[PDB]
Formats: structure tokens, sequence, C-alpha cells
């Protein structure tokens, strides 16, 4: 009784299995922006995804970042470190790392919890 | 006498938390081939592992898919594409990485549900 | 409910839902040390952790390690090999990584298990 959802051949964009929320590579549908730009489409993303579950941004259990490049760190972290509830960020782990397509400027992927 | 060096290395292969199943990264067993024999290789074995404990192709949750060759992608996807249950394929991230050993051509990071 | 441990705005060091665990990225409180000694601050720091919620190193379930250069793989099995009771090292993935401070030389990613009443 794992529930699915946005499913395609390649992925599922999300998986619940009992209470606990799988949400698998995100990056920006539009990436010709910056850092900032990116970041946020992508946690905006990640509202819509947990919401449809009942979930929401105060439960998110851990946060995989990849950053594409250095220079962008202090912009990922702009957007992200006003954006999670008060006392609810989530665990975090951000490296570098070479991404599929160049123009992704970071690429995230979240387990999270529903109440 | 006669005295034996060997390499030895013991695996954690998988860990069972009721019924999440955690499995360690797989690689091919003989990395010799192409991404698509390679590739093919790693979710023959995880087939294996997951119905040894009561699971199957079907109740994959997440997949972290480190490739390490670019120009390796499209054989990725041709085998990747065409192997889950319609409605089933699991949540995914794939981005480029140098693995550890430099004939493999790509690792992947399951968890999975058992019901 | 979501209990959180060590929380500020960028990140909660650990996070835990029922009885399982997240640990978020782990690296050397002081990364001036070659990979066998920062490998053990970053062991000992996940121990400390696990304690404090009521799990241990035997309820390890998978670990992540990004590892910075090549050449410290060795060390950092050394360390690995002597630290966690036999046949209970959690499932593992290692890869080489660019990490964010250029000092690291490993950094781990925790999902364990929080089962009995174990005090600490």
């Amino acid at each position: 009784h794992i529930e699915r959802f946005e499913v395609v051949k390649r992925r599922a964009e999300m998986a619940l299995h009992g209470n606990t929320v799988y949400i698998g590579g995100q990056v920006a549908d539009d990436p010709s922006g910056d850092i900032q730009d990116q970041t946020r489409q992508i946690l905006e993303n990640i509202d819509r995804l947990l919401q449809s579950v009942g979930s929401d941004r105060g439960q998110v259990l851990s946060v995989r970042i990849l950053l594409a490049h250095r220079e962008d760190y202090a912009g990922l972290n702009q957007v992200w470190d006003q954006w999670f509830p008060e006392g609810r960020a989530p665990t975090r782990a951000c490296s570098l790392a070479e991404l599929i397509d160049p123009r992704w400027r970071v690429e995230m992927i979240v387990v999270a919890a529903r109440e």
C-alpha cells in the first residue's frame, strides 16, 4: 500500500510509505535563472507535493542538496535559511555535484513525515 | 605449509527495520561491460535481495543513481525505463559521480518497503 | 510528532520520526587532521547523537559516505572496520565528492533505528 504520485516509466515524483514521504530529485522547472530563483522554485514544488499528501513544510526530515557551483552556495543559503518554520528545519547535507543538465544549479532529494 | 594472502570484503548488504529495507551501494558483480549490462546486473541483484525478504521490484521507494560517465546516461535509462511495473517506479535521483572502482559505470542506493 | 535536536535556521543536526533517526551531514569539528582523525571525530559525534535519543552504533541502518580524496579511502575503512560491533555495521555507499570546505576529507549522512529502551 505504497501510494505514488506523478508517475512515469522513469520515476514517481513522490512515494508515501505509511507515514513517511519520499520525494525524488527536484530541479527547477525553469533553470534559466540564478541559484536563488532555482532554489525557490524547488522549495515551492516541494511545498506543493507535501500539501498534496497532507504533509507540510514543518514536517521535513532530511534534504540532500546537490549544488552545481561553489560560487552559488551563499545564494542557496540566502533562500534556504529564511524558508522553514521556526525550529523545524530538516536535517541537511550539501555538497558539490555534477548534474545531468548543465543548466541546473541545484537538485534536492527529500524525506518527510505525514501525520 | 601454505600461507594465503587475500583481499576479503565483508559488506553490509541489507538492513531491515520493520517494513523498510535499506540496501548498501550496489555495483555490477562483473563490471567489464557497458552501462546496459552493468545496470541490468544491479537491478537483477536488487530483485534477488528484495525477494529474499518478501519484497519485490514494485515496492521500491527511492533509488539514488551515481553514474560514472555522462555518455552512459542514455544506456542507463534504456534499461531502467523498461524495468518497473506500470505505475510502480520508485522515486529517483541521478547525478554524475566518481566511483571507488574505475571499472564501475553506475552504483545504486536503494530504500524499499516490505509489506 | 517529529522531534528535532541541535536546531538552527539552517538545519537540525538530528530528527527523530517515530523510531527512525535521521542525522544530517556530519564533518569533523577539527578538519586539520588526516582521514583517520576526521572519520573518528565524525563517528564519535554520531555516537553521541544516537545515544542521546536511546540509539547506539549497533542500530545504524544506512550511511552515505562522501570522500574528498581517493588516497584517503584505505584510512576511512581502517577506522570503519575498527568501530562497529561484528556483523552490525550499517549499509553504506561511498563515492568521491567535492565538499563545501576544502579541509573536510569526509562527510557522512545517517539513517538509524531507535529500538529498545537503552539508557546511556
